[PDB]
């Protein structure tokens, strides 16, 4: 009965999707699929973050328009996410007319409400190219150790940090020209005006405890005003009444959440839902799934901007940690910086969705993909616990009983144990305690296989006159599989489709209360095959 709008952060248009992105989009997709299974109205929304100086310059280097480049990367991104079955209701772009008009609207409201301040800044400027230089497009000699060819605000030899204006013999990365200091008027959002409002939200208890603690450090340091403008040349939206000025991506990127939802509503011919979700009086819920590096922005700048432009604020932020591989940050030289597209040449989507889900929780903790453990855990849990309950029992049903399951449960007490667990498992999916849910499901899977072991169908099958016993045992195993695959349906969309085809039934959350009795099932080939370390070695080699 709830109306829920769920987002992931917008992937930057100038890089490929990797396993880091996939942790976030899989976490949200599992939660979204569970919310849909419980009958809520869910809108799962994302977009490509497509503006800015790095994109402008990359397109120039490639000799194509930025529009052509971001269109190609947006197609690549959506192809990867579709390969992982991320079930967005809309995937849009920050470079869109919807985002242009909402960025202009929010800015004009911030301005008339007094939250925009004009300030003159000084910044390095490339007079040959004719553009201001972001720090990482300035290179020079480290002032401390005199190492040449250092970029930006830090030296990769001695580790010093400094303003790029302290570099010796500085050079523009764009043109090679010596940069010079130049003044420019910039427009700043007066975030500090919202400190009392933001402090109340922090102590309200909605946010994760680790997030609220970090916010207290940021209030202690003191909130600053934030630049929301950039000088031409730029790839972005021009600021109205301010020729030669553009909105910086800090302003237009989160508005992409709104523009993507407005686009979805407009395509649907829906003229009411946008205001229903975004007006201050909304009874809809708004959730952002984000990583650690986005917390300051989404917990302070974003709700402040919404407040100052008369829109509702997020209901909650759901923050996850970083991905590591074999215990360490992803490493190109070791082949553990793994792209989403590369992953799918070697493994299916369900394997990674399962592994991540088994590790995730409601806390902010880094999530380690140990590749040896990945092989072991997929084989142990998917092939040998859950899929085993179908594969060990379906052959007898199809071959000796014409595909027909028994007319009554062999062990109704055991079946109730499985259906009784729905409340705790569903609450674990609801609360983002994914690892708790998977632990609960796998303990049930152990119990189901112990039941089959105790009944010993490989013995019953060879014994004269025990046909009814065999059909009863195997039908019981299959009904236990029906329940477990319902609990796993948010996690394993493709295996679930194969399970539904075998069972001749859609799996619904409430449907587990009616076991399949006197019911025809279909033959199947292989629901899920083993993986091995040779495939892990191939993936690592391919990613070097
Ligand atoms: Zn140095």
């Amino acid at each position: 009965a709830k109306k829920i709008l769920v987002t992931c952060a917008c992937p930057y248009a100038n890089g490929s999707i990797h396993l880091g992105h996939m942790l976030e989009h899989i976490q949200a997709d599992v939660w979204v699929r569970y919310q849909r299974m419980r009958g809520h109205e869910v809108n799962f929304i994302c977009a490509d973050d497509a503006h800015g100086t790095p994109i402008m310059l990359k397109a120039q280097q490639l000799g194509i328009t930025p529009e052509q480049m971001i269109g190609e990367m947006s197609q690549e991104h959506q192809t990867d996410f579709a390969g992982f079955n991320i079930s967005y209701d809309n995937y849009h772009s920050t470079h869109s007319e919807e985002n242009r008009q909402l960025s202009e609207l929010i800015y004009s409201r911030l301005k008339e409400n007094g939250f925009i301040k004009n300030r003159t800044i000084s910044q390095l400027y490339d007079p040959e190219k004719g553009m201001f230089l972001p720090d990482r497009f300035v290179k020079g000699t480290c002032p401390k150790c005199k190492s040449p060819d250092q970029y930006g605000d830090n030296c990769e030899v001695c580790g010093a940090t400094y303003s790029p204006t302290e570099l010796i013999e500085p050079k523009s990365v764009v043109s090679g020209a010596t940069p010079v200091m130049r003044d420019s008027e910039h427009f700043f959002f007066d975030l500090p005006s919202f400190s009392e409002m933001l402090q109340a939200w922090t102590r309200s208890g909605a946010l994760q405890e680790q997030v609220a603690n970090k916010m207290q450090e940021w209030f202690e340091s003191g909130l600053q005003q934030w630049d929301i403008s950039r000088d031409a040349p730029y790839f972005g939206f021009e600021i109205p009444n301010a020729p030669g000025k553009y909105f910086y991506v800090w302003l237009d990127a989160p508005i992409g959440y709104m523009g993507s939802f407005k686009n979805l509503c407009d395509k649907r011919g829906d003229s009411v839902s946008f205001d229903e979700y975004w007006k201050k009086d909304s009874t809809a819920e708004l959730y952002h799934f984000i990583g650690k590096d986005c917390v300051y922005f989404h917990s302070l700048f974003w709700p402040a901007m919404l407040e100052g432009s008369n829109f509702r604020k997020p209901s909650n932020l759901f923050v996850h940690g970083y991905v590591t591989v074999n215990g360490a940050k992803m490493s190109k030289s070791r082949g553990t910086f793994i792209k989403a597209s590369t992953w799918l040449n070697h493994f299916d989507a369900d394997s990674l969705r399962y592994y991540y889900t088994a590790k995730l929780s409601s806390r902010i903790d880094d999530i380690d993909l140990n590749l040896e453990d990945f092989v072991q855990r997929v084989n142990a849990d998917i092939v040998n616990k859950v899929v085993n309950l179908a594969s060990r029992n379906a052959g007898f049903i199809n071959k000796r009983f014409d595909g027909v399951l028994a007319s009554e449960l062999a062990d109704p007490q055991l079946y109730k144990t499985f259906t009784d667990a729905a409340e705790v498992i569903g609450e674990a999916w609801e609360s983002r305690e994914f690892g708790k849910a998977v632990r609960e499901i796998m303990a049930l899977a152990d119990l189901a296989n112990r039941y089959v072991d105790e009944q010993a169908p490989w013995v019953v099958a060879k014994q004269e006159g025990r046909d009814a016993d065999l059909q009863a045992i195997c039908s019981m195993g299959i009904n236990l599989f029906r329940v477990l695959m319902t609990y796993l349906k948010p996690v394993l969309p493709k295996l679930t489709e194969r399970a539904e085809a075998f069972l001749n039934t859609e799996l619904t959350w409430d449907g587990i209360q009616q076991p399949l009795l006197g019911h025809k099932v279909n033959p199947f080939k292989a629901l899920y095959n083993r993986i091995d370390m040779r495939q892990v070695e191939a993936l690592v080699e391919a990613s070097k």
